[PDB]
Formats: structure tokens, C-alpha cells, sequence
């Protein structure tokens, strides 16, 4: 071993190396792990018998265990190093990551009258294991809080681990599964020991960062006509009598709309439209009522965000779909019923070319079957599934957004990729689980059948380090004029963005899209 | 080198070799390249401020460059050699093509009073480059005119090269891309030199030429019953009282409609129906108004043709979908508002088995949820996306149709294959670009800051040769009776089809479908 | 390693060796590093809106970090050994320096009523890194206080680390730079460990005396 208490078990690496295309980014933070559930498993539930409705019913357990969540980008990229990424590159995907705990120190605390006093406990241990067999509910990917804080000076609290399972109402069914985490092989650690493992990401497509410079309908040649014909006019024109006649034409530069096109816009699932200007929106609560939902097992679940769809069409900035966009908070924003000013609104404008506008109809098709006496009637297609000849763009990723998600293991899936953005994976990074080894207080002298109900209040702290080797797709393009680049304001401001403020609260003013550089569709 | 002016730099190969399965087809034509845009780049646009509506707005440049377009079949197949292909074979795909310029001669011309006089210019050069990095908008695949003329005696004019880019109205946005073609490595050629390169097609599925002999619902065994049951009758029958009762049955030969089937028809996106007989169609213009459209970025774009769908059901020849079919012209047909007689109409009848009829509903589903008091109500599904268990046929290719198209490079696409038919490709054949090297007239003696505004009127001519090595899937089938074959009329006619007429105008009477031979589904 | 808590990680060298022309001078002091900014970064500024005039406007951050300053001569020369230097010699220039931390002991303290009581914390660590890529504002050379005290018996307090950046008045401009020091590779030390590195001065002209 050659470690012991007198020696530190690691170093501090927060760095980003740009090596050719590969870019290695590491980080380190200080973590503190409070004791959870007085070392108990607990069935938790919410029944509709209370104020809850049938949609909010759940059943599940809350374990004492807790888990590191690094899943968000802003853990792994300093905004500058996140600038070099999105300005100079088309696409990037992870390759392998490595993970370390070290410098683990355990502490205990006692309450004597109002004196709150801490000391060190040398022998006490913590337990650590990763699930490499994916045998547990994988709860990363739902974008829960508690990820490594962006600004490395911060010290964070490891979030508790719990999971949900089948229910009928508040009760449970026979397939309801239970898991006792102490039932897995785990490693016990002493203030001298450290824990390390290496992961390797499965083959995954480069995440595309770029905006097509050609809207999908404009692929034509402006100058030249086409040799195909279309039906221009059904009625003999320029006469007092309306006698119907079939006339045909070619679609040239003059009429580009009728040209025969080889592809289709991406799929469309409509959303309700909302204006930032208050007066323009209706007076009602349509938030939940007119929301875009999907019905599953009697529980109506709002679609958040939904399929990736252009936020708003040209020359309207203000309108945004109801649920369609990711919405972050400003630093220090309230939890509930907080005003518009505190949230931030991502925007899909980059993909307006290849995907339909979110709040507007996908297309129009014929409702009826025409006749001499029957006028043709055409309906709107609000939701259009995937048809052959459709191309589309997945949702962009943001500095704050999640990096990946675990593809559910099921027989059939269509183009897996999360709705929040990021990468879909069939074998995501394992999730690390960690717990204080419970230390019982003094039991009585006379034997007692019951399990020990007392423990020494305890918590542990240490350092964690994670690196991710990334692969880049170099941007090679002939565009003559300059591109668009993400750049900080030139003009003066109260205080620097992406940097601390007077009282020491780190703050990030606005989300960062990944798509600036352009590519010929 | 060992070429010089006194020697010709190539030969004339127009031939088709049938070697086992591989079939090598080459062609050669005479081309003449006029000077374009007085050697200028030009921003071109169409604003809606004029008569144009918001759908027809474009923004783009027209370069002086020009480009060879061989993309259409009838370039590469003489109708006979196109007969041997579709009679004897199930499927074919290209493998590698080769391309040559040679015998390039450059000319200049002067206008002196009414005398129009030509001479040779020996030194003047032309520039040639292919984009093998796909760094340019790829404008082939929209089926613009100017492809190598079918009948090899013809001499054709290389079409100008331009492209379209993002707009908002007539103006441009920040992502609007510009390209200066002189900014790519290119080769300069002198009347002695030639240009040649070899391409290799990426792995691509055999284009299916055949018509399933079994309609998709008929896969059953006529004689034998099934062991599954279905719900035949909801109501006790043969009594004065209507008491409801659940009775079940088996679907045998008698009722084949209720049998359990393992697959589904292909996807369906409805079209409006139009009759060739004038009296039967409505009196109105529904052409554009009741058309089948898709809405993108506020610009409503007609769907031409749309997804591959059977043109008309059995025992109706005359009805055809509005945009559903490719429509060619007859030889010498007018450009605009030309009568029905001049256009030709392709037909989808081959695929009626596996795909729904274009102009008719895909299916029927339940609108409401029945009760004692509620009668069931069922609605029509006009547009049905892709569901698991669907098989379908891509659109047939025609002698006149396009050979391929470039799959847009985007993160997600569903079953790429063009709507016009042909092959989808992620690395299509590069497009060749060519321009006369501008020759300035005599500049003034005294220096002038301005660029030279005068040039010697010029054009160049030469020969181009292209071969394509094709792979065939031999037709091996046990069908006893004869097949259907494409054959010329036996009966006399004014003059031979697919051959010249009195005045020397080559003409092709009717399109040629690729599907005759039959295959067991 | 073979150090642990029971063993000391170094020795005490304060000496000056005169070897031919080369003269090797070493020193050692006792240092104590207080916690700074309750472990916070802070934007600090002085605006002219107060009594300050436009000359005194600054903008900058004060980090929790702190830094050893040996930059002054009287750290490295005892006055006698500084006498032998200026009496017998025309000129002198440095060549290479070496640097060591050792015998690091960490402590914590609690306030219980008026009782002020200290104890040892064995596991707690300190972080150390040098910038060899010069990637930070180099704030030595302005002759700020806090250099190793001249008389080796003294025990000194490591000064806090902060820096100034562009301003317009009290506010900041777009080029205003921020630095988070935890963003550099650093070494974490335990009471057993020591830290050492060797530097070599670039070619420099003899200082004329």
C-alpha cells in the first residue's frame, strides 16, 4: 500500500489539454456526504387520496446510499474551453473517462447542550461500488440537481439515491421490484485508501454542431428550370366560362415552390404557442389544460420538451412553444412559481432549415375526394410521423445541459437520442454509489433481539476527480466570408460574466448553444 | 506529355458491353461552353415586394462557372440496351464511373459591323476541377435541364452554375454563406491536354425492378382455415330482441378479410385526385389551393411527387393524384401552361400490392369510446406514419428519370431514398465545374486602380466521355407461364419510335418503367 | 514514501557557503497560513463615486489563495554575509534556486464561549502549485510587504493573493480577465509530505556594484 494517514492519496488535477483533435478535460471538486435515512430503507409513495391527482401517483424507495452526478457539461468544460470547442469544431463525442476518489477523511459530531463540536474518526470507513452490470435502475439522465458545481471552488453535497417502481394508485403490484444495495460487491475505504476505475464509451455518432446554410426546400439551382412538370391550373383561364381544363407547366426560378424535391422535413408533433409579451397571450390558465400531452396507463404526462423542433419562425423572436424548449434558471432563482425574468430560454433557431417550426402545422392534406359537385377540402396535419425521405437534426446541447442518457433496453426503438439532447447510450457510464459505514452506539449489556436503533452522527468528505477524453471532428470548410462565433460582449458591464460577483456567487448569464459554424447541407 | 496541337487527345467511345452480370455502358457527347456573367459573380434574389408571394422568396448567387450534368439515365442507356436491362434482370446498382474531357478547342469571336466571324485562339485555357470533398452546394439531384442529350448526335450547352442560401424575405441572415469558386484547386487546360478521374460508388442496395405477384393481404393459404379467432358478431342474431352477445369465429377461405396478417401496407400521405376526363373534375382552380403541401419556415411548399404511392386502384385507369406522379414532356413541348396532351404521365400501378392507393384513405380507426348509450364512431386516417410491421416499395425509376441524389448530411434520417426515385448516396459523384479562363482586352497605358472591365468574347468546345460499370442481380425464377416484357409495337406507324423524325428531331414517345419481371413476395 | 507522521520530512538549513566565486546562500523560516475569504473569490473595486478620484479606480478579485514572497535580498543575506559581498566584489547575479516545504502541520480551532482552543487535524491537507507557464498575473516585483522576515527567528504570515484587471471607472470591460486558481494542476499535501522544485535563472548581466 504505502499510503497511511500521514500521506495524501492523490493530487489535484483540473486542466484541459488540447492534443491534436483529441481533447482531454479533467476536473476536481470537494464533496461532503451526509448520513441519509438514519441508515434505513424506506418505502415512499404519493397517493391520489391526498391533494394529488392520478398523474402524480408514485411508489418507490429511498435508500441511504448516495451517488456522484457529473452528467452535465459545465462540470467538464470551463466556458473558455467551451468556447474553443464550439467555435473551431463541427462535432465531438466522448471516448473514455476515468474517475478517482482520494484524500477521504471521515468525521463525527456530537451535540452537547448548545455546543456543536466536530472531531475526526480515523477508523470509520465508507463504501463504494459502481454498477458495471447495469443491474440497478439508472437514475442519471433525468437532469436532477446536484451535479458537480460549475465553479471549481464550490463544495457540494452528494444527493440521496432513490428510485420509483410500478404502482397501481399508491399501492404496488406483483412485479414491483425491490433492491437492497448492500447486496452488491462493494469496496470499503479507509482514510488512506483511494478508489479508481476506467470506463470506455461505446461507439457513438459525432454530435453535430453546425447550422445548415441551405434551407431544405432551397436545394435547387436558382438559374436552371426543371424538366419535370406539375399541375399549374385546373381551369381554363381568361374566358367568361369556367370550363375546366388540365394545363401543365415547369417550375423554374419564378415558381420555386412547385419544384419536385427529393426529401422531406423532419417529423412534427405540435406544441401550443406562447408569447413573452403578456398582452398577446390569452387570459386563462391554459398551461396544463391546453398542454401537449401523451396518455400512458391512465396517467397523462406532459411532453417536456418534446421532439426537437424549431422554436420560432423568421421575423418573430418572441413566440416560443409551451413545453418545446429547455428552460434554465438564473443564478439564485426561486424554486416555484418564479417570474419569467429568472428563467432562461434556449432557442432552436439553428435548425429552422431542416425541421418544422414547433408551434405551426406540419402540412396540409386532402380531407375529401373531389367530384364535379364536390369542392375539394384539405385538412391540417398537426402531428406527422416519420415517412421515408425525412431528414432532421437532433436537439442541440448546451453548456448546462445533460451529456448523455441511458437508452432503455427494449426490443424496438427508433433513432435513440435523448429529448434533452446529448448522446444516447446502450451502456452508459456506470453510476457510483457511496455510503458511510454505519457505526452503532453502545448497545446494552443484556442481549436484545432487536436490531440496533442508535448510531453515531457522522459525515465524510473528500476529493473526486474525473477526466474525459473527447474526439473532435475538425471543421474544414471553404466558406469565403467570416462565420458566426460566440464572443463575449465588447461593451462595459457591471461585472464580468461567467465569473464571481461581489458576495462570491458564481453566475452564468445565458445558455450557450453548440451551433455556430456552418456546413453545406 | 507527347500531345501538342497536331494530335488528338482521345477517342470516341459510345458502347455498351454486357460482361456476365457486370454491364459497362459508356457515352460521349459534344459540348460547348458559353462565357457566363461576363465573368462576374452576382447576388440574385426574388423579393415578395414584387408579384412574388412569400413562398417564392430566394437569395443566392449566380457564378460564371458551369457544370456537366450526366445524372439522367437516358444519357447512359440506349433504349435497346435499356430494354435488355429491364426484361432480363431483377436489380441493378452502379459500381464505379470514369470521366474524360479531351479534344478541347477554344475559340473567340468578334463583331465587326454585321460581320460575325470566328477564329481559333490557341493559348487560351479552360479551368476544370471536381469537388471530391463535397465542399460546395451539390446542386445535382433536383432534375434541372441540360443533361447530356439522349441521342448522341446532339451537341449541348453546359448549364450555368448557381446556388441558393438562407433568406429572410429577400434579404439575407448572418448564416448566409458565400463561395468563390476560384478559391479551390483547379486544373488549367490547353488544347492539347485532357482531364480524367475515376470514381467509385459506395455500397448501395440493388434497385428493385419487379412487381410482386401477391398482394400483401393475400399471403394466406386459400384452402386451410386459421386457428386464431376474431370477433364476428356483437349482437345475438335471429331474434326479435337485440340482446348483445359476443360470438367468435375463424377466418377461413370464406372470409379472408378478417384473417390475422403479419405485416402492414407502406406509409401513406394523401393526395388530391384528378381525372383526365375534364367533365369529371370540379369547376374551380384547386390545383394550388387544394394541393397537398408541407409548411416550412412560413413558406408553404407543394409536395412533388410525394412518397411513393400507387397511382390508381384497379379498374380505374383515368384517375391520378394531383402531384403524385412524375410528369415529363413530349418532345418539343412548351414550357408553361401547356395542354395535357404534351405531358407524359408515369404510373405506379406496379406497386399497388404493397403500398396504398395514393388518392384514397390509408385506414379507419375508432374516433370515440363506445358505451351502452354511445354508438361507436370511426374516423379516417388520411396520413399515416411508419409503424412497426410495414413493408413498402420505393418509387420506380424511368429511362428519363434521375439516377441518384445526395443524401443531406444530417444527424437523423429515415430510409434515405429520393422521392424522384433513383439511389440515395452519402457521397455522390462529385460535380465537375468548368470555366473559360477570362482573357482581358487591351488595358490603357496609364495605370488604373480599377479592375479590368473588358474581355474578349470567347467560348470553348470539346468532347466528354463517361462510363459506368453496373452490377446486375440475375433473374432466377420458376414461374411457368411467360412474363410481361416491354416490347415495341408490332403494328405499323408513321415513323419509328425512339428514332429521328423527318426534320431530324429525336423523340421518345413514352416513359419506360423499370418493373416488368415478377417476384414472389 | 517512508515518511508518515512520526517522522520529520526535512531539516533546517540556514547557511551561506562561499565556494570560490560561487556563493550559495540558503534560508529557512516558519510560516503560518490563515484561511482567506472564507474560501471565496470576491470581485473588489474602488469607484470614484466615493471619495476616490479617477486615478485610484481599480477592478479586481481577491482569491483565497496565498503566496510565498522571498523577493527581497534581506531574506537571502545576513548583513555580515552581505558585507563580504559588497566589499570584495564587483558584480553578482543569481544562477539557480531551490525551494522546499516540509514539516507541514495543520490545525483547527473552535470557539466555545470564551474558550479559544486549538487541536491537530491529521488528515486535512493543503494545496500547492507553482506556475511554470507564467499563466497567471505575476504580482511579485511591486515590493509588497510580507517577505520572509530578515531575522530568522521571526514567524510570518503568508500574504493573500489578489490581482487587478482592466477597468473603465469602477466597472469592467470585455477584455477583463478572470482566473479561478483551482483550475490549475496542483499538489495536495499531507502532514507527511513535502514539496520541492528547482529553478534556473536565465542568462542575466552581472549587476554592477
Amino acid at each position: 500500500g504505502a499510503d497511511g494517514v500521514g500521506s495524501s492519496s492523490g493530487n489535484w488535477h483540473c486542466d484541459s489539454t488540447w492534443l491534436g483533435d483529441r481533447v482531454i478535460t479533467t476536473s476536481t471538486r470537494t464533496w461532503a456526504l451526509p448520513t441519509y435515512n438514519n441508515h434505513l430503507y424506506k418505502q415512499i409513495s404519493n397517493g391520489t387520496s391526498g391533494g394529488s391527482t392520478n398523474d402524480n401517483t408514485y411508489f418507490g424507495y429511498s435508500t441511504p446510499w448516495g451517488y456522484f452526478d457529473f452528467n452535465r457539461f459545465h462540470c467538464h468544460f470551463s466556458p473558455r474551453d467551451w468556447q474553443r470547442l464550439i467555435n473551431n469544431n463541427w462535432g465531438f463525442r466522448p471516448k473514455r473517462l476515468n474517475f478517482k476518489l482520494f484524500n477521504i477523511q471521515v468525521k463525527e459530531v456530537t451535540q452537547n447542550e448548545g455546543t456543536k463540536t466536530i472531531a475526526n474518526n480515523l477508523t470509520s470507513t465508507i463504501q463504494v461500488f459502481t454498477d458495471s452490470e447495469y443491474q440497478l435502475p439508472y437514475v442519471l439522465g433525468s437532469a436532477h440537481q446536484g451535479c458537480l458545481p460549475p465553479f471549481p471552488a464550490d463544495v457540494f453535497m452528494i444527493p440521496q439515491y432513490g428510485y420509483l417502481t410500478l404502482n397501481n394508485g399508491s399501492q404496488a403490484v406483483g412485479r414491483s421490484s425491490f433492491y437492497c444495495l448492500e447486496y452488491f460487491p462493494s469496496q470499503m475505504l479507509r482514510t488512506g485508501n483511494n478508489f479508481e476505475f476506467s470506463y470506455q464509451f461505446e461507439d457513438v455518432p459525432f454530435h453535430s454542431s453546425y447550422a445548415h446554410s441551405q434551407s431544405l426546400d432551397r436545394l435547387m439551382n436558382p438559374l436552371i428550370d426543371q424538366y419535370l412538370y406539375y399541375l399549374s391550373r385546373t381551369q381554363s383561364t381568361g374566358g367568361t366560362q369556367g370550363t375546366q381544363q388540365l394545363l401543365f407547366s415547369q417550375a423554374g426560378p419564378a415558381n420555386m415552390s412547385a419544384q419536385a424535391k427529393n426529401w422531406l422535413p423532419g417529423p412534427c408533433y405540435r406544441q401550443q404557442r406562447v408569447s413573452t409579451t403578456l398582452s398577446q397571450n390569452n387570459n386563462s390558465n391554459f398551461a396544463w389544460t391546453g398542454a401537449t400531452k401523451y396518455h400512458l396507463n391512465g396517467r397523462d404526462s406532459l411532453v417536456n420538451p418534446g421532439v426537437a423542433m424549431a422554436t420560432h419562425k423568421d421575423d418573430e423572436e418572441r413566440f416560443f412553444p409551451s413545453s418545446g424548449v429547455l428552460m434554465f434558471g438564473k443564478q439564485g432563482a426561486g424554486r416555484d412559481n418564479v417570474d419569467y425574468s429568472s428563467v432562461m430560454l434556449t432557442s432552436e433557431e439553428e435548425i429552422k432549415t431542416t425541421n418544422p417550426v414547433a408551434t405551426e402545422q406540419y402540412g396540409v392534406v386532402a380531407d375529401n375526394l373531389q367530384q364535379t359537385n364536390t369542392g375539394p377540402i384539405v385538412g391540417n396535419v398537426n402531428s406527422q410521423g416519420a415517412l421515408p425521405g425525412m431528414v432532421w437534426q437532433n436537439r442541440d446541447v448546451y453548456l448546462q445541459g445533460p451529456i448523455w442518457a441511458k437508452i432503455p433496453h427494449t426490443d424496438g426503438n427508433f433513432h435513440p437520442s435523448p429529448l434533452m439532447g446529448g448522446f444516447g447510450l446502450k451502456h452508459p457510464p456506470p453510476q457510483i454509489l457511496i455510503k458511510n459505514t454505519p457505526v452503532p452506539a453502545d448497545p446494552p449489556t443484556t442481549f436484545s433481539q432487536a436490531k440496533l436503533a442508535s448510531f453515531i452522527t457522522q459525515y465524510s468528505t473528500g476529493q473526486v476527480s474525473v477526466e474525459i477524453e473527447w474526439e473532435l471532428q475538425k471543421e474544414n470548410s471553404k466558406r469565403w466570408n467570416p462565420e458566426i462565433q460566440y464572443t463575449s460582449n465588447y461593451y462595459k458591464s457591471t461585472n464580468v460574466d461567467f465569473a464571481v460577483n461581489t458576495e462570491g456567487t458564481y453566475s452564468e448569464p445565458r445558455p450557450i448553444g453548440t451551433r455556430y459554424l456552418t456546413r453545406n447541407l
